[PDB]
């Protein structure tokens, strides 16, 4: 049965098959002393197992490709006019890549995990993961929605994901690839192959990209955002933001119930999470500053690339190798969460998080209808903390919809459905700088949380306002529980002219960039 299914994926001769392993079975497997290299798992003092993934400490967008065929006719392909990560490959290259992954996973012990991507049955995807490494199976078990034993019976996948990280593409040049690493998608065969990259995120972001294709085509918005509700479970709020800009951090609120922190859909019913866990950043983590994440880090959680010594002591501050240290864990490792299903009513507040490394954007701007669409499409922010391989220092960028690297349809399609939903729920939008200002340092988290509070409780709705030049941003002149001085981007500069010259330049950059739409 299962072996016959694997055969169709090109995998044969399996010596043992573990189907949806439990957490305890995963722990024992991960802690076996004979595990070599990137497969080795170390038990930390936190009680959770930690693994290292070498140089693959972030996504590999340059190695992401989509097979060009009838099934991917609607893919938002890359072009000189509008460059993106959707690079095309041929069926001929695919057969060879697939065969490569198949051979790698053949004749050996394998893990097969059947999961759900999407909290709603009417739009979810059934994913079957196949891998030879125990912690990899643990990673998907934490990040995806876990089906009951009944639902596993007769489980028929909609998408197959073959993780063949141990294999590499040496002849990538002749196959039209970019390097020995490869993350390819075939919508005809509905399969994802992972070759030569051990980064955990490749296992969740691939299907996220697929959900970003099917959902919008059904009028359902697919969003790179975190989302929570009040303690009553109403007044849903969503936080859009590029990798490492604040979604997880700011959605973490004691006065809120967490829906999800990274991937969400917005249908007729409301906002729902695609995942069953959180893949949080842990750099500089401390029990005092991040109680929840810290408490979530225990057995069954999986630390990734954190510094651990002999005694199993962890140094969450070491970023020498990477500042994109992570940890995945079932969402139920967090106390304040929406249940029994990660879904809630339509959002009332939509927040666009932007890490402006230019120090031009004010801490918070109250956006108009036109501005809401405009800044959502522009997605101005910055690639940071090694979320993508190669990016070390803050790099200004225009990532459409604050998640361009995961967009499989034109950004306008995402904006279209988002506005549609916002209009129906009467949601208001805001642009929040989680980046830098005149001080050359990032805006204080204390003030940012204070701004988030004013947005969620309506305080900002009646706050005194002023207009910021060039962008014509409407900003509050003051807010309770917020440092007044920072509200105006100009106040942290010795000479206002410094900000002006930068604001003027940034403004036209927007103008030129928006032309590609
Ligand atoms: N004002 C601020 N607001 C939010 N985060 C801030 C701020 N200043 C600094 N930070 C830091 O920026 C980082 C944001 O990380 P977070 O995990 O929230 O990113 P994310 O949007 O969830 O990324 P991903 O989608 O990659 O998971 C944290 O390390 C946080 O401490
Ligand atoms: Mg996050
Ligand atoms: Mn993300």
């Amino acid at each position: 049965s299962l072996s016959e299914s694997l055969a169709k994926y090109g995998i044969t001769g399996a010596t043992n098959i573990v189907h949806n392993p439990s957490h305890e079975e995963l722990f024992a497997a991960e802690t076996q002393a004979s595990l070599e290299g990137f497969e080795k798992g170390t038990v930390t003092e936190m009680g959770a197992v930690n693994v290292m993934t070498g140089v693959y400490t972030g996504r590999s967008p340059k190695d992401k490709f989509i097979v060009k065929n009838e099934a991917s006719k609607e893919i938002w392909w890359t072009s000189d006019e509008f460059k993106n990560d959707n690079k095309p490959v041929t069926e001929e290259a695919w057969a060879q890549l697939k065969a490569l992954a198949g051979k790698e996973l053949s004749n050996k012990p394998l893990y097969v995990v059947d999961l759900f991507c999407g909290a709603n049955e009417n739009t979810r995807l059934k994913i079957r993961f196949v891998m030879e490494v125990a912690w990899q199976a643990h990673f998907v078990t934490n990040m995806f929605i876990r089906p009951t034993e009944e639902e596993l019976k007769g489980f028929e996948p909609d998408f197959v994901v073959l993780n063949a990280s141990k294999a590499k593409v040496e002849n990538f040049k002749e196959l039209g690839l970019n390097s020995e690493t490869a993350v390819v998608f075939n919508l005809a065969e509905k399969m994802q192959i992972i070759l030569n990259t051990w980064y955990g995120g490749e296992m969740k972001k691939g299907m996220f990209s697929m959900m970003n294709f099917y959902l919008p085509l059904q009028g359902i918005a697919a969003m790179h955002c975190s989302a929570n509700t009040d303690l009553e479970g109403k007044n849903t709020a969503i936080f859009f933001g590029l990798s490492g800009t604040g979604k997880t951090t700011l959605s973490t609120d004691p006065k809120r119930l967490l829906i999800g922190d990274d991937e969400h859909g917005w249908d007729d019913d409301g906002v729902f999470n695609f995942e069953g866990g959180c893949y949080a950043k842990v750099i500089n983590l401390s029990k005092e500053n991040e109680p929840d994440i810290w408490g979530a880090i225990k057995r069954n959680a999986l630390l990734e690339n954190v510094t651990v010594d002999a005694n199993g002591k962890v140094d969450f501050a070491d970023k020498s190798v990477t500042e994109n240290t992570r940890v995945s864990y079932p969402i139920f490792h967090i106390k304040n969460i929406v249940k029994p299903v990660s879904k809630a009513p339509a959002a009332k507040r939509v927040i666009f998080l932007s890490a402006d490394a230019f120090g031009v954007l004010p801490p918070v701007s109250i956006l108009s209808k036109e501005q809401t669409k405009y800044y959502f499409l522009s997605g101005f922010t910055a690639k940071l903390a090694g979320t993508e391989r190669g990016i070390t220092e803050p790099t200004p960028t225009f990532s459409s919809c604050f998640g361009a690297a995961f967009l499989t349809l034109p950004p306008t399609k995402y904006a279209e459905v988002l506005v549609k939903r916002m209009e129906a729920s009467g949601a208001k939008a805001y642009l929040v700088n989680t980046g830098w200002n005149g001080t050359g340092k990032r805006i204080s988290i204390k003030d940012t949380r204070g701004i988030i509070d004013a947005i969620l409780d309506g305080s900002i709705d009646t706050a005194n306002t002023a207009t910021i030049p060039y962008f014509n941003f409407t900003v509050p002149t003051e807010l309770k529980g917020v440092d007044t001085k920072i509200l105006d981007p100009r106040n942290t500069y010795a000479d206002a002219s410094e900000w002006e010259v930068k604001a003027k330049d940034l403004a036209e950059r927007f103008q030129k960039n928006f032309k590609k739409f």
